């Protein structure tokens, strides 16, 4: 067992090192994990010589054995395994198939599942998902949940359990988008790293919602975890995020009944101020400045549909209980042939997001002049209604604003505060002075947040300041991938 | 065989004797319809002297054994019966059930079955029908329909084929309206001469749609058949409207199809003037003057929802499509418990209103904690646009007025006219003044077009022209019945 181990682990083990040190990780695990297992947090530096870790926004460029700028992430752990930390911008200096397909649902997590089981009835699916599990945000609970009166990760195996041969599966696989060639949809979707084109009748967005980010001071350092990426190490992986963690946000009871179940301690700040530490977070102070001592920080301060897919795929936005949706037509689509189904939709419990995406395969099998029945889908999914979100008012006096970090490249709140100030209020222009929203998530961790900061000191509504859309490829491919 | 068999009868050959005259019917036949296999077309007298038959508006009394005033209509034909004809108003001078029911369903057609069939899998339904069979409307035709592609008489087999013993089937049976008593719904009923009252939670008025009637010259006269009646006698009975038979309205191709497979031969008059004859009708005349022999005229210028039970329950109307309709919440309610469902709420194919039923059925099942699915229905129904009606230019300049009639009673349109012309135009006031809507058919056979004079000579719209509204015994109930 190592320190921050919540099981022992049975899987073969193995042996790495990180800057020279040896450790003992176990086969299958990813990089971070094994890192945190053996209580690790600094993962790499940003070009300004900010300290990072993994489990908040922004990439992890490591040295995994002489190659430079392999993303820590991605790489699961191997026997004999050189681990070092470098420079953010290091790189290192050194088959085409196509697939035809009815439907092609993207994301896999209980709407991408929903849709796929209606569809196999009679379809052809491709179900997309870049995870490496069939669950969804679903897969990191492990707490009974509603509508499928039974627990979250037991309902994913049941429910994986149904799919079909009719179903085809791309784990680990990333969508690169959504391309109308007004006789089918291209969907360019990368596996290890062969690119696959899928060439579909019709696209389901299954997409997902992704966790808010909090502003508060040193929000990106070593030791802060975003809510999924604490989820995650529990419940997937079974290591802790610290022997003794700090709690905030909105939805922290999520969290805190996750910390009860494992028995991990815990403090819970309603609002954070700072965190502090060298390496790593030690203590975290509250905006009425007291001090607590901790190994880590864990925020939940609610999921926002993330709208990239959406607006790369040519949809439109709308701005309704604290969040931008899709527009959608009667049906759930965005444009001709397009679906949405989950939390892409709006913010609501597994189960309707389940619904939602039966209720949309549903739709495409009656388009394919199946008799099926989206209506009782839709009726089942007007007991629930969607969730709102408090929209944050950021203490900016309060803050010293040069350490609250908005995006993950550079990017301080104090840069995006000072071109505001200097009159600048369109997000077009803030992208391009600051780099607020080109960096390696495009503006899923921030862009909402730099709407939410020029409506805060502009008095212009957040319903009339509109998004900057998502370009080409929605999630980064590197490059060579894409020859000839 | 009598001359206007279509069938050689294999019932029980009886013999009646009308003003003395030697007849032959059959046992089980009714008054009329015997009469009228007999050649026999004059029944009554009006109390201003107007000849009379039995199918069109208008009640029909004769003396049947020395007793006077019995209704033709009503009464079976019985070996040895002595039938004469007498006055208007010549009057004969010589153990109460209570039924617990869910929901007491008014009305037996295909909406009525639909919902009594919806129903029966749970609930415990009366299902109420005037009229001793159980097809709607639907029994009156034997052609092909569409939704069940099935021969229209076939379908109420099948149907009324699939009722359980949870369904207690009233034949020969009048509900005198509906009273809502907080806990329960009232709904008297009168079959024979028992009253029954049965107390219900839920209601639906299943209740159907009235042909409407046509303005032309003798329209009252015997050897003049409203849509219903032809169909009646010919199909249900199988006995001739006539030898060779005049056919006019709008919808006269339904009725058309009725002579051509019974092979009735006839002619098509788009427009009539005038219907002559001493007894009966021998001449039709067109709005060009051009004249035609035939024994009967059959008019069919469409149906339109009865309103009486509607307005009765508690609804309000709305004019739209050419004609007045329920005004309905979003569940098919006129009033919390009260559901519409059929050609009572519009016009649309049989297999419409057969689903609109299952329908309303659902819904109140759903409100008593069953898993039903209204939904389905729903969405069968929207392939299914609601019929138009043409609104009736009457051409009252080029009319003889006092020779067409409007209502059952005295009431020639010329009444109407004049009171119209004298600066009347509330129809509260018309009814009042004129006898119309005060006849034995409450305004059934004759509000809508009063209406219609008063918006033509008028120029107010139609949609603003209110209708006074169905009062008490929604059906005629004589008086003993209701003792004590
Ligand atoms: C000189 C230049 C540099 C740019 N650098 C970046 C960048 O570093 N990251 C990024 O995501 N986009 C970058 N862009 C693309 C901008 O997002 C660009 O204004 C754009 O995408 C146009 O807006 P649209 O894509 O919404 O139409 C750059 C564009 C220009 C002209
Ligand atoms: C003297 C008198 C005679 C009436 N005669 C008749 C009648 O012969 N037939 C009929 O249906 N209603 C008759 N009524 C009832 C009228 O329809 C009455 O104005 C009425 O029903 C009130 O309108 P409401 O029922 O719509 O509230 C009569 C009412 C009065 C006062
Ligand atoms: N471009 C993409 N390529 C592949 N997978 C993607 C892509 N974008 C998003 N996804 C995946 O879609 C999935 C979204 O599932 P998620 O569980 O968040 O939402 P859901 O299925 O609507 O239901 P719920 O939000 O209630 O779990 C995530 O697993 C995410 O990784
Ligand atoms: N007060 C009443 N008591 C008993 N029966 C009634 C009463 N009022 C109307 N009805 C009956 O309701 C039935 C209506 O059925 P009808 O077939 O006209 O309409 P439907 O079932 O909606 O479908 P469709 O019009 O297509 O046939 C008729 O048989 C009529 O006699
Ligand atoms: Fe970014
Ligand atoms: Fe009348």
């Amino acid at each position: 067992m190592r320190p921050l181990d919540l099981t022992e682990k049975r899987g073969k083990k193995v042996t790495i090192y990180f800057e020279g040190k040896e450790l003992e990780a176990y086969e299958g695990e990813k990089l971070p994990v094994a890192l945190l297992a053996n209580e690790i947090y600094w993962l790499t530096t940003s070009n300004e010589g900010r300290k990072r870790g993994a489990f908040t926004f922004g990439p992890v460029p490591m040295t995994v054995n002489g190659v430079k700028g392999l993303e820590a992430r991605r790489i699961k752990v191997k026997d004999g395994m050189k681990i070092e930390r470098q420079g953010y911008y290091d790189f290192h200096e050194e088959e085409i198939e196509r697939v035809v397909v009815d439907v092609a649902i993207i994301g896999g997590g209980p709407a991408g599942i929903g849709a796929a089981l209606e569809l196999q009835q009679y379809l052809t699916v491709a179900l997309i998902e870049e995870r490496g599990w069939l669950g969804g945000d679903m897969w990191l609970k492990g707490i009974k949940q509603e509508g499928f009166n039974k627990d979250s990760r037991k309902v994913v195996e049941e429910l994986v359990g149904k799919l079909n041969e009719n179903t085809k599966i791309y784990l680990e696989t990333s969508a690169l988008g959504v391309f109308d060639k007004g006789e089918y949809f291209l969907v360019p979707v990368v596996r290890g790293d062969k690119l696959i084109e899928i060439l579909a009748k019709r696209v389901v967005l299954a997409t997902g919602a992704i966790d808010s980010t909090m502003l508060f001071e040193n929000n990106d350092m070593p030791g802060v975890f975003r809510r999924d990426f604490a989820l995650e190490v529990m419940n997937v992986w079974e290591v802790a995020p610290g022997r003794k963690v700090a709690v905030t946000g909105s939805k922290a009871d999520e969290v805190i009944q996750e910390l009860e179940r494992w028995g991990i301690d815990y403090v819970h700040i309603p609002n954070v101020k700072r965190v502090e530490g060298n390496e790593k977070v030690e203590r975290v102070i509250d905006m009425n400045n007291h001090e607590y001592k901790v190994d880590a920080l864990i925020f939940a301060d609610g999921r926002r549909p993330d709208i990239n897919p959406i607006t790369q795929a040519g949809g439109k936005l709308r701005f309704r209980r604290g969040y931008y949706s899709p527009v959608l037509d009667e049906y759930h689509r965005i444009k001709d042939g397009i679906y949405v189904a989950g939390s892409a939709v709006s913010i609501k419990p597994h189960y309707a997001n389940y619904l939602e995406g039966k209720l949309v395969g549903a739709y495409i099998l009656k388009e394919f002049g199946y008799d099926a029945q989206p209506c009782i889908y839709e009726e089942k999914l007007r007991e629930y209604e969607p969730e709102s979100l408090s929209i944050p008012r950021i203490p900016l006096d309060k803050f010293n604003l040069e350490d609250v970090q908005i995006c993950g490249c550079d990017v301080s709140l104090k840069k995006v505060d000072e071109v505001i100030r200097k009159g600048i209020t369109d997000l077009q222009i803030i992208k391009r002075l600051t780099h607020l929203a080109m960096g390696f998530c495009q503006g899923r961790y921030c862009l909402f947040n730099g709407a939410v900061v020029v409506s805060q000191r502009t008095g212009k509504k957040l319903s009339e300041i509109d998004l900057p859309v998502a370009r080409s490829p929605i999630k980064n491919v590197k490059m060579g991938i894409l020859a000839r």
